[PDB]
């Protein structure tokens, strides 16, 4: 179609590999570009870890208030929030918000530990019907983004469907779903990605991701004005290991989709 020709031209101009999935919940139509190819998730995987903890809190009602100790040994390469609490505690709610809104890598590792390892995060995906998502490693090695490596990957189609279920569907309880939406809407790292290609009046909740091989990702739920919400996943990776991030590509992909 028209949108797919423009996305293909965008990809060609960028020198990388672009994957897009859009779900328009108004009629459940989909727009896919490389929708069934695997891409490295990098920090977009944090949404699944936070959601898995939220699902646990449907039974363990006070779980989000559980204090978790932050020790110097827990700190990894990027810990903007956890660093402020070393030798103190953060609750699981606070770690979830830090993982989602600041992309804190120590917070992600604490969430993974709460779930019993990367196997526990992947298990949650399977339980809500996502057979594609796989989390294999912890932070920071899950961001190596090596071409062809299936570890820590998903496909655009699978992530779009799963993000729809978590935020607009009923994979989580009502209180848990509302908390996830609130967290995504308060993301602080997304201003130059999907959001930058969309009308300023639209409300967006997103989670970015970046890694080696110039990997630049963003996944978002979009609430347009007076119109059904959309789910948009944009994944981008490049042939050179130390390639620079290309958030402009994600913005341009969103702009092309929003033109439809
Ligand atoms: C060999 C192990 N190894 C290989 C790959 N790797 C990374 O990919 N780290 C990445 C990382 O730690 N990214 C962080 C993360 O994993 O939420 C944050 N998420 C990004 C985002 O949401 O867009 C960020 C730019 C807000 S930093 C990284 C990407 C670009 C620039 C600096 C760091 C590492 O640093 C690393 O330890």
């Amino acid at each position: 179609s028209a949108v797919q020709q423009k996305l293909a031209a965008l990809e060609k101009s960028s020198g990388g590999r672009l994957g897009v999935a859009l779900i328009d919940t108004a009629d459940n139509t989909q727009v896919l570009y490389r929708g069934d190819e695997r891409f490295p998730m990098c920090s977009t995987s944090k949404v699944m870890a936070a959601a898995a903890v939220l699902k646990q809190s449907e039974t363990q009602k006070q779980l989000l208030n559980q204090p978790v100790e932050i020790k110097p040994a827990d700190l990894v390469n990027y810990n903007p929030i956890a660093e402020k609490h070393v030798n103190g505690t953060m609750t699981l709610a606070e770690l979830s918000a830090a993982a989602l809104q600041y992309s804190d890598n120590t917070a992600m590792n604490k969430l993974i530990a709460q779930l019993g390892g990367p196997g526990g995060v992947t298990a949650f995906a399977r339980a809500i019907g996502d057979e594609t998502f796989r989390l294999d490693r912890t932070e920071p090695t899950l961001n190596t983004a090596i071409p062809g490596d299936p570890r820590d990957t998903t496909t655009p189609r699978a992530m779009a469907q799963t993000l729809r279920q978590l935020t607009l569907g009923h994979a989580l309880g009502e209180t848990q779903r509302a908390q996830l939406v609130t967290w995504l809407k308060g993301n602080t790292t997304g201003a130059a990605s999907i959001r930058a290609g969309l009308p300023t009046s639209w409300t967006v909740g997103d989670k970015t991701g970046s890694g080696d091989y110039g990997t630049t990702n963003d996944i978002a739920v979009i609430w347009p004005q007076g119109r059904a919400p959309l789910v948009l996943v944009t994944y981008f990776t490049q042939p050179q290991q130390n390639a620079e991030s290309r958030r402009d590509v994600l913005a341009s992909a969103a702009r092309i989709i929003a033109e439809g």
